[PDB]
């Protein structure tokens, strides 16, 4: 599994409220989070389906 997939989400310092997806380590689900619009980390997807294709598999 890529090495960023089990990290908590990262809002960053931006002031936007963009609804992105992260792969939730505990649950194994794609979940929404509020992204601030800059300085993303890699557990940050535009859709649930992208989060699962990248992070869902062991």
């Amino acid at each position: 599994r890529p090495d960023f997939c089990l990290e908590p989400p990262y809002t960053g310092p931006g002031k936007a409220r963009i609804i992105r997806y992260f792969y939730n380590a505990k649950a194994g689900l794609a979940q929404t989070f509020v992204y601030g619009g800059g300085r993303a980390k890699r557990n940050n997807f535009k859709s649930a389906e992208d989060a699962l294709r990248t992070c869902g598999g062991a």
